[PDB]
DNA sequence: AAGGATCCAA
DNA sequence: TTGGATCCTT
DNA sequence: AAGGATCCAA
DNA sequence: TTGGATCCTT
């Protein structure tokens, strides 16, 4: 939908430059984030593990609940992330906070692709 | 709902005299079909496993599907059940035909509570 | 010799 | 943390 | 001395 | 067959 944005910057050379998964998958956190604040809120609150929080609002709950999981920092906006885990985590946090924001099966395959 | 039936053949002398899970499974899964076999059967298409098949309406569709299972021979009814199974499972099949039948959970744990 | 837990594979 | 089915006996 | 497979518990 | 977090290095 407004999806032709992250097409964007999957495209972009920024996203480009990133050689880091964890970086990828910050970037696409931080702008998914910069769509919709609301919809990315709520695409949120749904995603966690059996033990382990995964987003919050800083950095404490995070290191709280479940214990080595590397809380990076900031996105670019208002969120804290769990970041020990490998990819396919990775993925799948972004399949289920695009799924919750209504974007096309299409891009999200291709959007985890890339991760 | 018509589940007070249900609450009678777990009095029952007849429930009573079964002294293995496979009898007494096969008794509720008998009764169950004697009630609505219209609910029963949508019950059962939902029901299987990761690759067995539970219910079928032959010995031989059992079978094939999944290898030592111990089909056995009609409840009182058309199906064929496999009964190489725990009696957990014996117990979820029951939990699923019921719940599906629109039985009560105050029931259903009752009843999977006697198998 | 049937039944079913207990163990091993997804 | 579900499901298959060996394989050890309630 | 971060990243993220792997490898191990539900 | 998913989720943790060790623990070996793309």
């Amino acid at each position: 939908p407004l999806g032709s944005a992250m097409r964007e910057l999957l495209l972009s050379d920024e996203y480009a430059e990133q050689k880091r998964a964890v970086n990828r998958f910050m970037l696409l956190l931080s702008t998914l984030y910069s769509l919709d604040a609301q919809a990315f809120a709520e695409a949120t609150e749904s995603l966690h593990g059996r033990t382990r929080v995964y987003f919050a609002a800083d950095e404490q709950t995070l290191l709280k609940n479940g214990n080595q999981t590397k809380p990076k920092h900031v996105p670019g906006t208002p969120y804290w992330v769990i970041t020990n885990t490998n990819t396919g985590r990775k993925c799948s946090m972004i399949e289920h906070i695009m799924q919750s924001m209504q974007f096309p099966a299409e891009l999200i395959e291709k959007v985890c692709g890339t991760i």
